[PDB]
């Protein structure tokens, strides 16, 4: 390669493409967000997000999210 340019402009980003990390990140962030906004409440966080106690709970255990509630 005789040429030695950075090719910054020639470089084409690849926005298209779905990954699991994004899902687990957007999902966990949503659950934790709703909970914190609800005051660390699964019931509220669930009804707020749009999931049932079963779904929410499954996400909390899978994402190992924390919450202050007795």
């Amino acid at each position: 390669t005789s040429s030695e340019l950075p090719e910054l402009l020639r470089k084409r980003e690849r926005k298209t493409g779905d990954l699991p990390k994004f899902i687990e990140e957007t999902e966990k962030k949503r659950i934790i967000e709703a909970l914190e906004k609800t005051g660390y409440v699964k019931s509220r966080a669930a009804k707020l997000l749009g999931y049932t106690l079963r779904q929410l709970d499954y996400r909390i255990k899978k994402y190992g999210i924390e919450l202050k509630k007795f």
